[PDB]
């Protein structure tokens, strides 16, 4: 066993020490290879060459900022590699194709700005994947086409304006997508047509002010959408007969005005509501709404007050419509 490691099995544990590159270990044969929190900056070509066996490998928390061609080459019995909290800007294209068997990668807390197309080609054991806060401003269409077994995706806290049409290929069997916290402006529900595995889809505090359906599809799968906080004033009137199966939704936190009965009529599979924090004008209009909620056996965690006319601001929406005679 090499200095400054202490090693509890085959296993290598160098976390914290003042290590500037990997050591060169004695004991070829490691299984596991723990090195975070080091002062480590570059990965060299076959860096881990000697470590041939390893199957996971921890590199958080390091200020590494350029890395070689082919550097994590000959791992391939690699399954889990973290990387996150680290500098890296840029991976050439080769260089995870090698990890054949991988199964969880982070890469989160990076200062990544765009993705190589074929980067993750041939990952097909993948099952985890953290691309959480870095700075990518779009996603190739082609990038997951190969991630056939990942069934977690978090692209939060990115820079990402749009979603590309056509493309959500190879993630037939994702369940979990993080899309929060990114720049979002529209969201048409048909570009998630590939997805058939999804429960849950997070996509709370973008900047969404349309909610539309260009397709005539069915997602019985999704279970629960998070959409809290963006800017929503507008809802095409079929985009949740499109979610028979939803259970939970989010939309809290918008600028919701209303919602037609043809919207409210689809969303009778729900068991938890959030429509608080929004622009509701108690008018006639929302009538709609009044009998929705209290048909409604399920649950919200916060009263959903009138905006609108001045003479109702602040006041329970059932409250208002009984007290107030707007409808029947
Ligand atoms: C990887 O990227 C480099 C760009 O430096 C390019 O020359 C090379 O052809 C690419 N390889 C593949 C397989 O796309
Ligand atoms: C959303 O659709 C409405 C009407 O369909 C339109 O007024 C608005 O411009 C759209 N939003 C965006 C961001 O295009």
């Amino acid at each position: 066993c090499p200095p400054k490691c202490r090693c509890e099995k085959l296993l290598f544990y160098c976390d914290s020490q003042g290590f500037h590159s990997v050591p060169n270990a004695l004991d070829k044969g490691s299984l596991g290879l723990s090195l975070r929190h080091n002062h480590i900056t570059e990965l060299e070509r076959d860096q881990f060459a000697s470590f041939s066996q390893l199957t996971w490998l921890h590199l958080d928390h390091n200020q590494i900022s350029t890395v070689k061609e082919d550097a994590f080459q000959g791992l391939y019995k690699l399954k889990e590699l973290i990387l996150s909290s680290n500098k890296i800007f840029y991976l050439p294209n080769t260089t995870f194709t090698q990890l054949i068997n991988l199964q969880n990668l982070d890469l989160s807390f990076n200062q990544l700005s765009s993705l190589h197309p074929e980067l993750f080609y041939g990952l097909r054991k993948l099952q985890t994947l953290h691309l959480r806060s870095n700075s990518l401003r779009t996603i190739p269409v082609r990038l997951f086409w190969d991630c056939r077994s990942l069934e977690f995706l978090d692209l939060s806290t990115n820079r990402l304006r749009s979603l590309a049409r056509n493309g959500f290929a190879g993630l037939i069997k994702l369940r979990e997508l993080h899309l929060e916290h990114n720049q979002l402006t529209k969201i048409n529900f048909a570009h998630f047509l590939r997805l058939s595995s999804l429960h849950t889809l997070f996509l709370q505090w973008n900047k969404i002010s349309n909610l539309t359906c260009g397709m005539e599809w069915t997602w019985g799968t999704l279970e629960k959408l998070d959409l809290t906080g963006n800017e929503i004033k507008a809802i095409d009137l079929t985009v949740f007969e499109t979610m028979p199966n939803l259970k939970i939704l989010l939309m809290d936190n918008n600028k919701l005005n209303s919602l037609d009965s043809k919207i409210l009529n689809s969303l009778r599979s729900l068991t938890t509501v959030g429509l608080s924090g929004n622009l509701w004008e108690c008018s006639a209009r929302i009538c709609a709404l009044a009998s929705w909620l209290g048909s409604f056996q399920g649950r919200w965690e916060h009263s959903i007050l009138c905006h609108s006319p001045d003479h109702t601001q602040g006041e329970d929406i059932l409250d208002a419509v009984h007290g107030f005679q707007l409808c029947w």
